DNA sequence: TTTAACAGTTAAGAT
DNA sequence: AAACTTAACTGTTAA
């Protein structure tokens, strides 16, 4: 078990992958029902979970949109006009009108 | 500056 | 592991 760095267990059936919090740029809802996609530095992991629970895990995980939970540690910049959040790995996600200012 | 109506869309709670 | 339901979202628009 990785005890020295905060980690989240992402499950796939009886398989588990432990991912360090700051490996994660953001989570988004999957096109697949009841699944989410964790966007890591250079990998994506699809798993069963809910965005609400993830946002409750840690102050750094913020619900910036109904469909997205961002890791504040990995935000590089925000285009506030278009409400696009940019991450250190060059990915982006969207923030909602009601949540963008609270990031 | 603020809140929210509107109407379409979606996250998440039996088999 | 992977259909049906509806509260609560969404951006636009207005006040
Ligand atoms: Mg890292
Ligand atoms: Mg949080």
């Amino acid at each position: 078990m990785d005890n020295s760095v905060e980690t989240i267990e992402l499950k796939r059936g009886s398989n588990s992958v432990y991912v360090q919090y700051d490996d994660i740029m953001f989570f988004e809802s999957s096109t697949k029902s009841h699944r989410l996609i964790a966007h890591l530095d250079n990998r994506q992991i699809e798993f069963y979970g809910n965005l609400k629970e993830l946002s409750q895990l840690d102050d750094r995980f913020f619900r910036c949109h109904n469909s997205f939970v961002v890791n504040r540690h990995n935000i590089e910049s925000i285009d506030s006009k278009e409400r696009i959040v940019y991450f250190k790995n060059k990915e982006h996600c969207y923030a909602s009108v009601r949540n963008v200012k609270k990031i």
